[PDB]
């Protein structure tokens, strides 16, 4: 295996007792329907059952035989009609699925059935996923629907075919060949989103290109949306604020102008011309250099609401991406409530700083109540290890979807916010940064596939634990053995936490090398601004560390409600995963373990590289249940992660050291080499990414 | 088929009366040997003949039966030995082998059998290709030995795995994973190379990351290093000059300062220690901002020689790379007889840089007393990125089989390389590749012939064009007659088409600087006069071409006598060159009976209905090819077909504008006019991530 299919591997079940009972159950396809959205559940479950069941499944239409998967909605199969499902159809909309073993005219039958060609997709899918992670079909009766409305994936990819904090190859995307070339790679896209319900694509860097506007560029974005559109798919595009002047048409962006907004209607119609049912924009504006309404002294609802206004009679939809810089997106989108159009959609990271391995809510979440809302998380390891490290975001996706707010009473968690169902709102959504590329399987890191997988799940059900997710992923992609499983879900239930173990525990944070973020640099001072800085975030002295955002420092906990600013101002109610984010403490603070903070600040660094040799044992202990060629990758890897693990330990524990003058407590391995030596290592120690800057340093000394 | 296998593909043969015959004479493979280069020819011949013969063939040590596959030297095989091959087989040196049905104790054999292992290796690859495109085993005997010594690709890669003229995905080399990762991958690598015979690669770009050179990288270099061995493939590095001075250890790098000459005996120690069979380096020095020995006041043969004598007890070498057009010969010429005898110069096969079409490079000729090797250019910098196809085979043979006149009559540029004509120690050819991650590491299915077919020529370079993509077609697509007749000629004629839309009659250097992509005859005002085009063509409202003859350059004198006369005299001089050396009239009648005016439009013009033809001869083999690349080729074939209308439209637009003469009727006037192809220079992406130009937001 080379991880091209990734999670839909449709070889023979191994259980020779369990295939024998789907191959019982499962003797035909039937299906009716021939749009090109049944035509691609048809094609993949005649592939997928096919290969799962070790003989060939055909789909056709015919009289109905005995036996019989049976697949379509009401309008297009009248077996499925003939049910008649009613009210329990009803519940499962536009996008939902039921999945059921029944009879029809006296034949046994499995149906999917939906009231849509793309639910039955979906439900494809589901049904697949079902035989796959081997559970029975005896007495099958479920629905589901998706809990959000836009679940999507981004990439941060230049039309140079660089991915930005890219670490799985160049950009899918062949410029060069396309609109002439429809590969098949587009397809498996297609399909490895469409089996986990993801319904968008914003293909191209938010840093964003004016020419994917242009003719030349449309043409080629419209082969990709075609490809797409039958799984299920809308295209979206990142776009450049300042287009019309890129374009030379205009010579400003200030959305009040009535040029502006004319540039991007008669745009939107160019658009729309290529790809009729093109999904909208993702906006990164007045953020690090892109351009924005503030640039012409309007604020982000003007700018929203003017591309809005183009998109609105096509039905596109805007993703406006969102002294303390931890108050920031609260402080500038607050104000801005209630003001956005209802197409506008704002798009949040998890936490207020940039995707660090731990960070407290997004502010705005609690807040924003007359604004649509969506999540952003980040797959693509910019700050869990690139390719290299073995870090598994099921937990991070999960603990932050179920974080209780109190935004409105018990109950108000991110995912029941995201929902609509705290604020009533109108756009739902999450977004995942995934950054694939032309890598043989996608990721690079075969375990950034799980991540991936874990955001579709969570995507389409935001209830749905790290724990599960990891349980159907490694069944489809490695082995249904019972003694695989559990251990290599703990492995990868652990990872998460080992990644914030050995880089900035107890609510520390972005300690990370500027701007390339592979290593580590605690000491980073000294930059254009402040707030890029490392010391600006831990305020490491003598006598204590820690960031106050109390009352009686920046009041961040302020931007929350109320019982949430009341535990974590609390010492004696704060969770410690979170409390050097609000407090500043004294080295000698008396942490729950019985250590002092400097003590538990070493402990910690300590624990994670030790989870690390953890995690390497228990992979050694696989052998036997997986191929070669994966086993000696993920082997091969984990020694990459356990060195860098050592690196950043050391790193950042004799910075710290440096500061507090306080020794490492004996029992613990004391490095060999001075902190000076770790300055040199950041400096000279290879940067795995082609596109930041970092990774072509000559630097030897 | 996704072209992973490239031309390996070990699928059964498809003619069922001929699969009985292979099946009937190969039921068994014998080895003896168990060196790892003997057990990489094993398990090569084990998935090969058990793929091509659909029937498990097992490599084993065991009493002789009868039709078997019987490999190995004298030295660790006694059945071979056995049949005292004696001077037949000693004459094949240290890389040949003999292919031969025979007996051995009264069984039926056909014997792999060398003086060395790696010749094993190379008769072995041999065996399979015999297999793969359908040749008899009845009555085998035939012998081969490769004609040039050092047979090396190059790969212009940077540390960041961006590849420069890289238009096949990222850099192969996986650093953030390397040494732990020994990835499948560098194996599939090596088994390529050593199928052609090549042994020895350069992995890292010529503009030179000192990097290279530290205990990080070599521990990762050493592992690919280790990859590579089984398979005979030495490891080469391109160096940095002034190294010393970037791991700062010394405050100059001038060769002649000895503190410089032991830091590089003690790197040079340092590298031996990790791979303990190193090659040595390849070096870019003094040109174009890579630093150099002139950059301390010392020539080349300083340089070279300081770096040579720190390979020298280790057994290396250094390839050191060598009016614009005098530029080499007149800078190395006064070397010659200089360097060091582990010094090898590596000259391009043209003066310029790799035009579609160039005369050979005049150093060649000259340089009788200096080790040689030639270096070609397989990545389609100037020959259409991943989407145009140009098999490069015809550009190589037409390089090799052309005739200096060096030492008078037999002096080709391929007896040169041999040592056939000037007494050498050291011979070689460099192929530059530059392939990716891509899944079919080429990028354009096509360039994959380019790399077979280089490594064919390096290893004979007598074989023509022809024999190599016949070869290529039946290991790659299919062993039909009636695809590989039309799809040859395809391929054959490609390399003129892509002279024919760019660059015909001894024009060149008309394209977008620096990225190369698409037409720019119109580029004057570089900070360089010999970075435009403009200087190359010298075209006006009266002619056309530059002077090199007696009455211009005189670049025609670095020639030997012969090739200056017939090139100096328009009676002889090859049409395919002629505005290289003459400056001439638009008035000037050429053999069609055309103007040049006239001729260069109707090559230009022949150039789009050569491609456009390509197109109808490819649509024709549907039946043959898998579903896959067949779509892809043909959606290749359409983007090609566009560009080499944007480019015949350009320059005859151009050319047009200077000489003020009209496109004759006969002819379809292009679509829009001049203005409007300067405006698609700007604006047509430039398919490649290394250039800044595929970055460039130009919409005007
Ligand atoms: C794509 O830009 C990224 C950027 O690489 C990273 O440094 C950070 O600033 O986040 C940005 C974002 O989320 O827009
Ligand atoms: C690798 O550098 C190349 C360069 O990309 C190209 O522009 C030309 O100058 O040739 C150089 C060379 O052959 O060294
Ligand atoms: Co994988
Ligand atoms: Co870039
Ligand atoms: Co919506
Ligand atoms: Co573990
Ligand atoms: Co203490
Ligand atoms: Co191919
Ligand atoms: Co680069
Ligand atoms: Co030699
Ligand atoms: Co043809
Ligand atoms: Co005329």
């Amino acid at each position: 295996e080379d991880g091209y299919d990734m999670w839909l591997r449709y070889q023979p079940i191994a259980d020779q007792t369990l295939l024998k009972t789907y191959q019982k159950q499962i003797r035909h396809l039937h299906v009716a329907g021939d749009s090109p959205t049944i035509n691609a559940a048809a094609a993949e479950l005649q592939r997928g059952l096919s290969g799962l069941l070790n003989k060939p499944i055909v789909a056709r239409d015919e009289k109905l035989k005995d036996y019989s998967l049976v697949i379509g909605t009401p309008d297009n199969s009248p077996l499925i009609a003939s049910l008649n499902l009613g009210e329990r159809l009803q519940a499962l909309g536009a996008e939902g699925y039921l999945l059921e073993q029944t009879r029809i005219n006296k034949r046994h039958v499995v149906i999917v059935a939906a009231n849509s060609d793309v639910g039955v997709l979906y439900g494809s899918f589901h049904l697949l996923r079902l035989i796959q992670t081997q559970h029975a079909l005896e007495k099958l009766s479920l629905s589901s629907a998706p809990r959000l409305q836009h679940r999507v994936v981004n990439h941060w990819d230049n039309l140079n075919r660089v991915v930005e904090r890219g670490y799985a190859g160049l950009s899918l995307w062949d410029w060069g060949s396309l609109p002439n070339y429809l590969a098949p790679r587009y397809t498996d896209y297609a399909r490895i989103n469409a089996s986990l319900g993801i319904n968008g694509t914003v293909i191209n860097n938010v840093n964003a290109d004016p020419r994917v506007l242009s003719d030349q560029f449309l043409q080629k974005i419209a082969a990709l949306a075609d490809a797409f559109r039958p799984y299920g798919i809308k295209m979206y595009l990142s776009i450049n604020f300042n287009s019309p002047r890129a374009f030379g048409d205009v010579d400003t962006a200030d959305p009040l102008d009535p040029r502006v907004q004319q540039w991007w209607k008669t745009r939107a119609q160019k658009i729309y011309s290529y790809i009729p049912d093109f999904g909208g924009f993702l906006v990164k504006a007045d953020s690090a250099g892109q351009p924005g309404p503030q640039g012409y002294g309007r604020d982000h609802a003007e700018g929203a609401n003017m591309l809005a206004a183009a998109l609105k009679p096509f039905g596109g939809v805007v993703f406006w991406r969102a002294e303390d810089r931890f108050r920031g997106a609260y402080d500038e989108f607050m104000p801005l409530d209630g003001k956005f159009a209802d197409n506008v959609i704002l798009q949040i990271k998890n936490g207020p700083i940039d995707f660090q391995p731990r960070e407290p809510f997004s502010a705005l979440f609690a807040g924003m109540s007359r604004t649509n809302m969506m999540m952003e998380f980040q797959i693509t390891q910019e700050y869990f290890g690139f390719a290299t490290h073995l870090a598994y975001q099921g937990p991070l996706f999960e603990e932050s979807l179920k974080t209780e707010t109190h935004a409105r009473g018990e109950g108000s968690t991110i995912g029941n916010i995201l929902e609509g169902k705290v604020f009533k709102t109108r756009h739902t959504g999450m977004a995942g940064v995934i950054n694939p590329g032309t890598d043989r399987n996608w990721t690079g890191h075969p375990f950034v596939q799980s991540s991936w997988y874990a955001f579709g799940r969570m995507a389409w059900d935001h209830q749905i634990s790290a724990a599960t997710a990891a349980d159907e992923w490694l069944r489809m992609t490695f082995s249904n053995q019972p003694a695989f499983i559990e251990p290599v879900k703990q492995m990868m239930l652990v990872s998460r936490e080992a990644g914030v173990n050995y880089r900035s525990p107890l609510g520390l944070t972005h300690l990370y090398s500027q701007g390339d973020h592979y290593g580590p640099a605690p000491w980073t001072d000294d930059l254009p601004r402040a707030d890029w800085t490392a010391v600006y975030y831990h305020r490491a002295s003598k006598t204590g560390i820690g960031f106050n955002r109390t009352k009686t420092g920046s009041n961040a906990l302020a931007q929350y409600p109320e019982p949430i600013a009341k535990a974590w101002g609390d010492l004696n109610s704060v969770p410690e995963d979170l409390i050097l984010w609000f407090h500043h403490l004294s080295w000698d603070h008396r942490m729950q373990s019985g250590r002092n903070l400097w003590q538990e600040l070493v402990h910690k660094y300590y624990q994670g590289v030790e989870q690390v040799r953890a995690m390497q044992r228990t992979w050694d202990q696989q052998e036997a249940y997986v191929d070669a060629a994966r086993f000696a990758q993920v082997k091969a890897l984990l020694q990459v992660q356990e060195r860098e693990a050592v690196r950043w330990r050391n790193s950042c524990v004799l910075y710290f050291q440096s500061v507090a003058g306080r020794p490492i407590p004996a029992n613990y391995e004391q490095p060999e080499h001075d902190l000076e030596y770790y300055k040199m290592l950041a400096r000279t120690t290879y940067v795995p990414e082609p596109w930041h800057p970092a990774s072509s340093s000559r630097v030897l000394k």
